[PDB]
Formats: structure tokens, C-alpha cells, sequence
């Protein structure tokens, strides 16, 4: 629960993949993503590896093509609910790419990116909903603007991204937020 940009309860995997939010800006937007490495598979160390710039391109055919990436998110929430944090919330994680929200581009600058392990068409787990909510509630306490600004990657990069997809139950998530 927020200690110097770090979720107190999260497993910390500090990533070299971050820089500054221009103008010391407080984030105001929560972007929900999904991810699975390799695609459709859960449980590997590969998301940690990708988001820290250490992935083995030879470990899977799919990895060769993404080894060139320099990306990250603030948090990943695994299928069992485990929260792993890579980037302090005050800092700029590299998760949104080319994007626009309410006419403002470069969404990394002012957003917090949280990844749900999963896919567009498979239900996310009960733990995942409870934990995303706990994190979101923590964030809103620090950054009340986030209550008003919660979106999918597919919403700020339409026709580039589809996550977190139809499988993400906004109703369920909202019911758990700001209680």
C-alpha cells in the first residue's frame, strides 16, 4: 500500500526499463493490459524477463521477434493473484506505445500500466479481480484522478491493440473499486 512509489505488498522486480514522467507529473490514468508468454501460456518467468530486458530470444520461437523490444509495465498480476511490480508508480513505464486518451498522446507520460496475465477470450481469475481492485484502490488513494480514468490498452490504441479484450469484466472490476 504505497511506499515511495512501490506497492508495499507486491513482489519487487526492479526493471532497468523506465525513465522520468515529464514535468514530475502525477499519473491520472490507469491502463489495463493483458499478456501471456509464450502467447496463450501462463506461469513462465518470461514476462519478468521481457519487462527487465533479459529475455532469451532462443527459448521460444516467439521470443526471437520480441527480443528487440524495450518495454515494461508498472505491475503484473498473475493468474494466482500474485502482484509483481517492476516500476515505481511515480516513474514512466514503457507500456502504452503509440496512443491517445482524450486527445492527449504518449499515454506512458501520465498513466500507470497494469498487466493481467491472460488473453482476450479467456476469463480472468477471481484472484485477479480482487487483486487488481486492491491495487487500484491503493492508487486512487494517492491519485484520486484515477477513479475517473480507467481504460483498456485497446481503448487508447484502437486498431493496434485488443487487450484486455472482451474477457475483461469492467462491471465486476468496478464493483470492487472505491468501496
Amino acid at each position: 500500500l504505497l511506499d515511495e512509489g512501490w506497492l508495499a505488498e507486491a513482489r519487487r522486480v526492479p526493471s532497468p526499463h523506465y525513465d522520468c514522467r515529464p514535468d514530475d507529473e502525477n499519473p491520472s490514468l490507469l491502463v489495463v493490459h493483458n499478456i501471456s508468454l509464450p502467447p496463450g501460456e501462463f506461469g513462465g518467468p518470461w514476462i519478468d524477463a521481457l519487462f527487465t530486458g533479459t529475455i532469451d530470444p532462443n527459448a521460444h520461437p516467439y521470443f526471437a521477434g520480441i527480443a528487440h523490444l524495450r518495454v515494461s509495465a508498472h505491475c503484473l498480476i498473475r493468474r494466482d493473484g500474485e502482484i509483481v511490480q517492476y516500476v515505481p508508480f511515480d516513474k514512466r513505464a514503457w507500456h502504452a506505445g503509440v496512443s491517445s486518451y482524450q486527445g492527449r498522446e504518449r499515454c506512458n507520460d501520465f498513466s500507470i500500466g497494469i498487466e493481467l496475465e491472460g488473453t482476450d477470450t479467456l476469463a480472468y481469475t477471481d484472484a485477479q479481480y480482487q487483486q487488481l481492485a486492491a491495487v487500484t484502490n491503493a492508487l486512487i488513494t494517492r491519485y484520486p484522478a484515477i477513479a475517473n480514468n480507467m481504460t483498456g490498452h485497446c481503448n487508447i490504441a484502437p486498431e493496434r491493440k485488443t487487450d484486455p479484450g472482451p474477457s475483461f469484466d469492467w462491471a465486476r472490476f468496478r464493483a470492487l473499486v472505491t468501496p
